[PDB]
């Protein structure tokens, strides 16, 4: 019957026989034509292209090479470089582009035949920021790998200006692995809030050398605005009383999502990941939910328009596609929902603003969920006993408390003795008292410190 | 018959005759900013315009010959973070309370 066809371009890899986001690409079509529900009369087409993905020429080459061929609609690359050539061939053509990783689209640039499928860091940068001040934050260590890391987290970059938090940008070293000075830097500086603008393996990588640095702690709040971060392996830090926070946009919370990652997983048995990587095994990369989301959002769009005779548009002249601007208005409307959860293109732009997230923090378990985040709500964070201890402290005052003179150790409340331990027993017979004594740590009275408006010793641990 | 083209000034347009550029091998002479990726292997391009990595440590000099202690980056595009991103990064290795706009 009638069959249409989708372009496809993709990183060339040899180790593996081909990449993740082919991989949901292949799966996710092969899947609509099997599931007679979804495009019941027409089968789906794969066509695939392998580019370097930093080789613009040929990433042109090939997208042209599609277009020549009928190709209703590209899959263009996973690159920020490369994508911006296929877009504009896509745009000067009149054939929708369909991006599902996140690029700088020029603020200038007028182009609207692409959907970004990736959720836009206008939002997530927003979603970063709300994250923080939850958490009532006031130094932070942004620190992203590349240089468009500033461009992605701008707006939690320009939070300064409003809200008072002292933000300490830094940047991990370029083409090394070596996240030990940077750490050690924060080490000298007492950043114990970070917040890391990395890839998922990058950012198994420095909690890596976190570990085995010092970072481990339970003084250390780190934010990932990756969203890969429950593919993480956090067995090593399960235990170590770490604070380390992210979002997830793969609504793994889901029946038919979960059997989606489960066939996707027993689909990847042939490039297992590296039992010495710091990263998880037999899940689902964002980067694959993605390009199955757009997939499926395409071929759901095109559920509404039957008519699908592609053509043979050639890139040495320039001819808009007669059904490109219903279809890419059509896609652009598209509404659909799967593992990413809700997807709601831009009207104005295009892009994905409006998503649905899931908080991540770690936690007794690995990673458990714990809030959502919208962009119109906000965040939204839902995660005395007369058999109870009373708590109480005291100092080492001379006459009034001391160490009993007892050789042989003693432990709890009968290791301290004096007229104030006297006074605390008889209130304690007199009351209902279940008192333990717990000295306290700062050793001092409290004192109204002018320096930042802070108590100290038995007034602050009151 | 061409020995070099005088690329576009703008990032898209002059990324893309780069890469025609050095697949073809003739050289590409551009005289503007633009954002190189780091893993970018293309070799047949100069850039004439002042580096911003050796000129946003021009301006970190000039505030610290100031001796500002507080400055407000201000800046038009997105892609303005990503020139002046030492400026950024300065206050780590300094004393400084960046407020950027
Ligand atoms: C937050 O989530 C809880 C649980 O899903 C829900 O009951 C509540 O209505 C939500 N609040 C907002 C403001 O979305």
């Amino acid at each position: 019957t009638h069959v249409l066809r989708f372009g496809g371009i993709f990183e060339y890899v040899e180790s593996g026989p081909m990449g993740a986001e082919e991989l949901a690409f292949r799966f996710a079509v092969n899947t609509i034509n099997r599931n007679r529900t979804l495009l019941p009369n027409t089968t789906l087409t794969y066509d695939t292209q392998k580019i370097n993905l930093y080789d613009s020429f040929e990433a042109s080459k090939k997208a042209c090479d599609q277009l020549s061929l009928g190709v209703a609609a590209i899959f263009g690359p996973s690159h920020s470089s490369s994508a911006n050539a296929v877009q504009s061939i896509c745009n000067a053509l009149g054939v929708p582009h369909i991006q599902t990783r996140w690029k700088h689209q020029v603020s200038d640039n007028k182009d609207s035949f692409y959907v970004s499928l990736y959720p836009d860091f206008s939002s997530l940068s927003r979603a970063i920021l709300d994250l923080v001040q939850f958490f009532k934050w006031k130094t932070v260590t942004v620190v992203y790998d590349d240089s468009t890391g500033l461009i992605r987290l701008q707006e939690l970059i320009k939070a300064p200006s409003r809200y008072n938090l002292r933000l300490k940008i830094r940047q991990l070293p370029a083409d090394t692995k070596d996240a030990k000075p940077l750490l050690k830097e924060m080490k000298r500086g007492k950043e114990f809030h970070v917040i890391f603008d990395c890839s998922h393996e990058m950012a198994a990588g420095i909690l890596k050398q976190a570990l085995a640095m010092g970072m481990m702690t339970e003084y250390y709040h780190y934010i990932f605005t990756t969203l890969d971060l429950f593919a993480l392996d956090v067995e090593p830090y399960r235990y170590s009383g770490v604070n380390m926070t992210g979002f997830r946009i793969l609504n793994t919370e889901n029946t038919q999502v979960s059997s989606i990652i489960e066939k996707w997983s027993m689909e990847r048995l042939q490039a297992p990941p590296k039992p010495d990587s710091g990263l998880l095994d037999g899940f689902m990369t964002t980067d694959a939910a993605l390009m199955y989301d757009a997939v499926h959002v395409v071929s759901v769009a095109v559920q509404q328009f039957p008519q699908m005779t592609v053509s043979s548009l050639q890139c040495n002249r320039h001819k808009p596609w007669r059904f490109g601007t219903r279809f890419m208005s059509l896609i652009k409307e598209a509404h659909w929902e799967g593992l990413t959860g809700r997807i709601t293109f831009n009207k104005t732009n295009g892009l994905r603003t409006d998503f649905d997230l899931d908080v991540i923090s770690l936690k007794e378990e690995g990673l458990e969920k714990i809030g959502t985040w919208d962009p119109a709500s906000g965040l939204n964070m839902t995660e005395s006993l007369s058999n109870r201890s009373l708590i109480v402290t005291t100092i080492l005052e001379e006459p009034y408390v001391l160490f009993k003179k007892s050789d042989k150790p003693l432990y709890g409340n009968d290791r301290f003795e004096g007229y104030c331990i006297d006074l605390l027993r008889e209130l304690s017979t007199i009351l209902g008292f279940t008192y333990e004594i717990r000295l306290v740590e700062d050793g001092k009275y409290g004192a109204q410190d002018d320096v930042n408006g802070q108590w100290n010793g038995m007034v602050r641990e009151l």
